[PDB]
């Protein structure tokens, strides 16, 4: 790699990030989008204001507006749904390590309450919150509202640094590492600046996606971010060893690698800022699909890429990785849903399905709540798109158990149902290419009428290539496509996907079967339940 290659692309003008002039040939047209109008001056400059004062139809005449709701908006954490619910907005929060409260909880449940069939929301797959329904005249006071309670929507979408995430049982499990909340908490005040936006971290090549590990379990999916802490004592310091680059695309998934870098416990932000710089200023802006982090690393090498790391660290220290780190191998995945001791003595957590993620606004209410009956007025939710209410006084057990609510999100429900996540899918994405939430539903619960199972098998639906819903980790996965029935007509189908295998011994998952009619698909897993995964027939 040649000197010049590794001068920064991207320079600081009136606060924001912008591409030098002698670095703008041949790039996207996403990054022509951000040079035509900084997307942070939308809130920063509180643009949004007289924004939201244009009819969406007048909108639509002139592309720099157009650009503004349908890209720009998305640096605010607003995501047009322009085939498929038009004039609609899902919004996507920052919410560090899944943790929500009660307050926020029905804050969220209030605004999409407002929008009637249009509203509803979803846990996603980085234990986050998306409200959908949202009209643009309404976003001025949902932002307000949402700093009233708490929330940002900031840089949850596009170039941007992603959910940070964490440990679902942080400060609570008896077997933890270590409480990741504190981390993951000051990475999101690192990323948003404190609520206010972070121009510095808001012009990447690309989105990049950061956890923090705090359990042997490895329920944060290290593996598959773009940056990964891994819990790590080095020369007896308390730390973390860096792995970097893992993501998934439509065309390549890779998991993370060493940067053979270990930081202690204090310089988390520092080495997160170092990293981002790094990318934001070398990062190649052409071809979006060759945009990812990974492909700067493969094309400096790793250590040429740790070198320009190195070099944005304050005083300019890097230690190499730590020989060990803390997470033990020897461990088998642990169930969270149902009724688990803390780490305090008298208090238990329950962990509760929330069938394929969604909720509506009256579901929110109930498990608010519950969450200030039971619990603390804390709702965390999970990477699988279920809830963990925690802090609950073991003596309360017996009456929660008896609500209501429960029969529907469910302490324990079926296997099968434990572990399904699935994406969007066409009811509200534009990309999808087929129905995932309702379709996974139907098809799990005909699979579990056949077989029954004691192996927690994985099942994981995604609508498009993205792999939003991560297929490539399942025991069985389910990607979106169409093909066709025996007379040849057009039909829903799903490629399937096996060999993905989560925590210490991760690996990714590969097609085993392509192009299969959705309504075949019962058959298939049914056979596959019982020839690989021990499954018995009813
Ligand atoms: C909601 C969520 C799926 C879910 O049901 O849980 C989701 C939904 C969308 N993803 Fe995703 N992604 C979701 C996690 C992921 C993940 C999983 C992860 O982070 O572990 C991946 C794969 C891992 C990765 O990125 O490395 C993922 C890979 C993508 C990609 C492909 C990235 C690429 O490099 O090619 C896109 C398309 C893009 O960004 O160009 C994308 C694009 C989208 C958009 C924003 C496309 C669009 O605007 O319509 C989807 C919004 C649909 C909607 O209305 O909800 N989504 N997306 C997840 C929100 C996470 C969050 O809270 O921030
Ligand atoms: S995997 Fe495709 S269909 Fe599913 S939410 Fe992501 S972009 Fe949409
Ligand atoms: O919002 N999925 O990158
Ligand atoms: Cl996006
Ligand atoms: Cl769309
Ligand atoms: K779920």
């Amino acid at each position: 790699v040649a000197a010049e290659r590794l001068e920064p692309r991207v320079e600081e003008k009136d606060g924001y990030w912008i591409l030098k002039e002698q670095f703008r040939k041949g790039i996207n047209p996403q990054e022509k989008v951000k040079i035509e109008k900084e997307p942070m001056k939308l809130f920063m400059e509180n643009g949004i204001e007289e924004l939201a004062k244009i009819p969406i139809e007048e909108i639509d005449q002139s592309k720099l507006t157009k650009d503004d709701i349908d890209v720009r908006l998305k640096w605010l954490g607003l995501f047009h749904r322009r085939k498929n619910q038009y004039g609609r907005f899902m919004m996507r929060l920052k919410l560090p390590n899944g943790v929500t409260t009660s307050a926020q909880t029905r804050y969220l449940a209030s605004v999409i309450r407002k929008y009637g069939k249009e509203g509803c929301a979803d846990i996603t797959t980085r234990q986050n919150w998306q409200i959908r329904g949202v009209v643009l005249p309404d976003v001025p006071e949902i932002l307000k509202g949402l700093a009233e309670v708490g929330l940002t929507s900031l840089q949850s979408g596009m170039d941007n640094v992603r959910n940070p995430v964490g440990n679902p049982l942080a400060g609570i499990d008896p077997e933890e590492i270590v409480d990741t909340r504190p981390y993951t908490n000051l990475l999101s005040q690192f990323i948003t600046g404190n609520s206010r936006g972070n121009p510095a971290v808001s012009n990447l090549p690309r989105k990049w996606n950061p956890c923090v590990v705090g359990s042997h379990d490895l329920y944060e999916h290290p593996h598959i971010n773009d940056l990964a802490y891994m819990p790590a004592t080095k020369d007896g310091r308390f730390g973390f060893n860096l792995l970097v680059g893992g993501f998934f695309s439509a065309k390549r998934c890779d998991e993370a690698i060493p940067l053979d870098a270990w930081v202690p416990a204090d310089d988390v932000v520092p080495v997160c800022r170092a990293i981002l710089e790094a990318f934001r200023d070398l990062g190649f802006r052409g071809n979006r699909q060759k945009c990812r982090m990974m492909w700067l690393i493969d094309e400096l090498g790793v250590e040429g890429f740790r070198a320009e790391v190195e070099k944005r660290m304050p005083q300019q220290q890097l230690e190499r990785a730590s020989p060990e780190d803390l997470v033990q191998k020897q461990w088998e995945r642990r169930d969270y849903l149902g009724v688990h001791p803390q780490k305090q003595e008298g208090y238990s957590f329950i962990g509760l399905h929330i069938p394929v993620g969604r909720v509506q606004a009256d579901d929110m209410d109930e498990l608010a709540r519950l969450a200030d009956e039971y619990g603390s007025g804390e709702i965390r939710l999970t990477v699988e798109q279920n809830i963990i209410i925690p802090n609950i006084e073991t003596s309360k057990i017996e009456a929660l158990l008896k609500e209501p609510v429960l029969s529907t999100f469910s302490p324990d429900p079926p296997i099968l149902m434990k572990g399904l996540v699935a994406c969007t899918g066409n009811q509200f994405c534009g990309q999808a290419i087929i129905e995932t939430k309702a379709r996974s539903l139907k098809i799990t619960e005909e699979v579990q009428r056949q077989v029954s199972l004691t192996k927690p098998v994985r099942m994981h639906w995604t609508g498009c290539p993205n792999t939003c819903a991560q297929v490539q980790v399942a025991d069985i996965g389910f990607m979106g496509c169409l093909t066709r029935d025996k007379n040849g007509k057009t039909v829903e189908g799903a490629d399937v996907f096996l060999g993905g295998r989560i925590g210490s011994d991760s690996h990714l998952g590969e097609v085993y079967k392509k192009a299969v009619p959705c309504d075949d698909l019962v058959p298939l897993v049914v056979d596959l339940l019982v020839n690989n995964f021990g499954a018995v027939p009813r």
